[PDB]
């Protein structure tokens, strides 16, 4: 689809056999998900954003469904507000910006 | 143009006739740019993000222009760690997300 930025862009993502809401974010290198326990092991790691860091777990080979449009890719899990799809992602499913 | 994601989206801006480079980010409510002077009346503001809140100046009505696209708005002024161009601005030069 086409996205308009009048608002913040927030589309439907499906985990597993779970619906949530979603962020789509130029701004991010990464995919910040909001807490939740998946399994597998993961990595420790320290994201950085407008006001520092914050710690989050890192899971490998995810499987996201984005408005119908698979991915797959590193996802990092914290104490995020808004669930973040960021570039990882997002060039997975061809999204560009136009103007 | 048609900005891909496989890097991080940056474009050159020019702002107090000086060239920048920023990030075009649909992530970002808000325009906030790194430190610098800026003629006219600034308030005092806070912002949150990631990792926290940061203080930053507000001026309004800045003329700056995007890709040879001009946009008049709000632009905060802080210690950001990347020049960001929010919804705010990439409104006013029709800037879309497409997939
Ligand atoms: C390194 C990186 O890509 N960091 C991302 C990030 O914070 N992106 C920011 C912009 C940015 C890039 C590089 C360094 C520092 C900052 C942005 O795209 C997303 N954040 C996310 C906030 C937004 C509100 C919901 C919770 C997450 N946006 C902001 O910090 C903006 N705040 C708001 C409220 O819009 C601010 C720039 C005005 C994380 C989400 C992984």
């Amino acid at each position: 689809p086409q996205i308009t930025l009048w608002q913040r862009p927030l589309v439907t993502i499906k985990i597993g056999g779970q619906l949530k809401e979603a962020l789509l974010d130029t701004g991010a290198d990464d995919t910040v998900l909001e807490e939740m326990s998946l399994p597998g092991r993961w990595k420790p790691k320290m994201i950085g954003g407008i006001g520092g860091f914050i710690k989050v777990r890192q899971y490998d080979q995810i499987l996201i469904e984005i408005c119908g449009h698979k991915a797959i890719g590193t996802v990092l899990v914290g104490p995020t507000p808004v669930n973040i799809i960021g570039r990882n992602l997002l060039t997975q499913i061809g999204c560009t910006l136009n103007f």
